[PDB]
């Protein structure tokens, strides 16, 4: 689980042993102190990376590239940017990345994180054909179209799953897909200025600042979500945005709290 490191004592250790061979003096004690905290830090506004603390999938790639970041990984100007589309302070941008967007916008072999909705695919099937084919794919290609919630599978293999639906039609199957830092669904690429699937596809392809800036539209397109991003409502933004069971999973305190540590 060396995915993240926040606080913890693990073989954080090796993390600091990274960061002295990079030319940092850190203790190697394998606790994530203050000191481990502050040269996260640091590595990330070298890189350019957004400056949180986190040693991410981002974080670690920039310390194994001698203090170089992926272009496709989302920056603190690309944070900036949205916060100042959104017209709230970077804070607020921050923690909403922090707690609403997926890890990274992309997997570990590079390419956009997806998820294939095969009833999607069964509704924009049938809405644009006869809903007898509708049925008569459901029939053929249950895992790619069907009335019932998706026959999902590991990360990378939903980019198989959306070829395959791509082979029975090309803009149904991008809309009937998510992909990228906050797992936009293909349909609403007009909300996020595109004129169609394919196209916010790929330019999220080209990194995680198009993720963002389509978030950004996104939360523009909720009048009353966008006003609660801007008054700071945290529990009513999580509430639009994550649903109603908001408070089960804590969003609304994950967003405060990460506003704090971001004042």
């Amino acid at each position: 689980a060396i995915l993240k490191l926040g606080n913890r004592g693990s073989e954080v250790k090796s993390l600091q042993q990274s960061l002295n061979k990079i030319g940092f003096s850190l203790v190697a004690d394998g606790i994530f102190g203050k000191a481990t905290e502050n040269a996260v830090k640091s590595v990330q506004a070298g890189a350019g990376l957004v400056i949180d603390g986190i040693a991410g999938p981002k974080t670690f790639y920039a310390i194994r590239n001698a203090g170089d970041a992926h272009q496709e990984h989302l920056t603190e100007a690309d944070l900036v940017d949205a916060a100042r589309e959104l017209g709230v302070e970077l804070a607020s941008m921050k923690a909403v990345n922090q707690v609403e967007s997926r890890g990274t916008g992309f997997t570990k072999t590079g390419k956009i994180k997806t998820l294939f909705e095969r009833h999607i695919m069964y509704k924009k099937v049938a809405a644009k054909f006869g809903q007898a084919r509708a049925n008569a794919l459901y029939q053929l290609y249950p895992t790619l179209v069907n009335p019932n919630s998706g026959g999902y599978i590991g990360g990378d293999a939903e980019l198989e799953r959306l070829q395959g639906a791509i082979a029975l039609d090309e803009d149904c199957a991008y809309e009937s897909a998510s992909y990228g830092l906050f797992q936009i669904m293909g349909f609403n690429c007009q909300i996020c200025g595109y004129p169609n699937a394919k196209e916010m596809f790929t330019d999220f392809l080209t990194g995680e600042r198009a993720h963002l800036l389509a978030f950004v539209k996104f939360i523009k397109a909720d009048a009353n979500m966008w006003k609660a991003l801007k008054n700071k409502n945290w529990a009513e933004f999580a509430r639009r945005y994550n649903g109603p069971a908001y408070a089960k999973n804590q969003y609304d305190t994950k967003l405060a709290a990460a506003y704090k540590s971001f004042c």
